[PDB]
């Protein structure tokens, strides 16, 4: 790769600075030659990888729902479509990258619970992406394979972390919106956002003070979802 | 170039696809590529141009700045210097290459007075962000690059143009801003921004309807430059 030659410490380095600067893609590029010295990543380590990738693909897909709207109301040129199919081939570049790390570096069958629902719960993610844009036979199986990455991961997180734990917030947050816009199951989605909120709130005195930020935040964006799908 | 097989019509098109997605580095390279199939540029397709590279620049501009200040809190490693000098390279690309496409194509001795201004004023601004990033003797060569061409720039809308037009207006305003923070003529700076608003509302009956909104827009950010200088 393009960042063998540079120290692993200076990788980690350069992508905070990187993430200061609102450079996203050099940010992304970095924690890839990170993954690919071949050890585990810390917490803080995970986090970085997550919001690179994350800020460049959300770039992506807000573009190629800019273009697809104008396409449909056509109905000018071939113009709009082979623009449309350049952005799109782009983001399915990105994604095939992000679940080519996972299945390479990061996902074991060891390690603790906290590391494993992580990379499954970005696994079923970019599945999902990827999904948004696929029409033929191989979206079933794309929709399928996001399905079952975010199922094995709420078996673990029920299992082994507390209903206020962040990680379990966001994993059942991103499913949720997963039935609603995906999978076109908008009961089994109010269903599974209520009963989040509502278990979290039941044991409340579970809540530690490291993630008192991070758990309120996605509370808040669970009821607002619950608001918007009444 | 890359964009050599694609016709004139279908580059100027995309380009305004490319700014509703807000994809910037697109926006760019599809009007670089309408530049250089050899034809003048309308009013409404040098807009398209100037919006792309400032955009694509300011991104820049605000990394290179981040950068540099957490650079010199140090007085930690060569990391910072390292990747301060990566967004320098590239952001100084993009100027040669506005700044070639000007030389090469655009600036002409001949057209009307809109023109040879908008395109004038270009070229001061692109010098004065490489001035913004060198040290050398050869910044010195760039400051009196970039107030040679604002200068001659002045001269032809002072004869030519109204004092309410807002291509004469945004002129002054950056030729202020260049006084101001790369000349360090602080003085000089603030009386051209005074007699530029106070000479446009002495002579309002010259304002057009078709650039009420812009020409308004432009009195307003020259009184708040007023109200910091003070
Ligand atoms: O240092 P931390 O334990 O990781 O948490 C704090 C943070 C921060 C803190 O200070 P700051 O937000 O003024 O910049 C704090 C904390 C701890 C210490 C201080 C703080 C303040 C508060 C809380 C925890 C913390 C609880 C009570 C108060 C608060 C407001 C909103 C939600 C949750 C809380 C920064 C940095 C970090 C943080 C996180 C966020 C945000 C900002 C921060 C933004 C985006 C996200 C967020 C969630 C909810 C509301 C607003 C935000
Ligand atoms: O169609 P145009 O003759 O080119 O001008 C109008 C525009 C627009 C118009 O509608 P809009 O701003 O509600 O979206 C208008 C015009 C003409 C017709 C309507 C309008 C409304 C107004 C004016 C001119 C126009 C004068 C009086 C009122 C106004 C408010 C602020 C500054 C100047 C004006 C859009 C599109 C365009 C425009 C430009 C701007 C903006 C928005 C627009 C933003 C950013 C910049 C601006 C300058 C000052 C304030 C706010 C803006
Ligand atoms: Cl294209
Ligand atoms: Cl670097």
């Amino acid at each position: 790769g393009a960042m063998g030659s540079m120290e692993r410490a200076s990788l980690i380095q350069k992508a905070k600075l990187a993430e200061q600067a609102e450079r996203y893609e050099d940010m992304a590029a970095f924690m890839k030659g990170a993954v690919e010295k071949g050890e585990e990543l810390s917490c803080e380590e995970r986090n970085l990888l997550s919001v690179a990738y994350k800020n460049v693909v959300g770039g992506q897909r807000a573009a190629w729902r800019v273009l697809s709207s104008i396409e449909q109301k056509s109905n000018k040129g071939p113009e709009v479509r082979e623009y449309r199919e350049k952005v799109e081939t782009e983001l399915q570049g990105v994604c095939d990258t992000v679940l080519g790390l996972l299945d390479s570096h990061l996902i074991k069958e060891a390690g603790d619970a906290e590391s494993r629902v992580f990379y499954l719960k970005m696994k079923g993610d970019y599945y999902r992406y990827l999904a948004e844009v696929a029409t033929g036979d191989d979206k079933k199986r794309i929709i399928d394979s996001a399905r079952s990455a975010y199922q094995e991961a709420m078996d673990i997180s029920k299992k082994e972390m507390p209903p206020t734990n962040p990680i379990r917030l966001g994993l059942a947050l991103n499913f949720s919106v997963f039935h609603y816009e995906i999978a076109n199951s908008p009961e089994e989605a109010i269903s599974l956002a209520k009963t989040t909120f509502d278990e979290a709130m039941a044991d409340l005195h579970t809540l530690s003070e490291d993630s008192y930020k991070d758990s309120t935040l996605i509370m808040q964006l669970l009821r607002d979802n619950l608001t918007l799908w009444t």
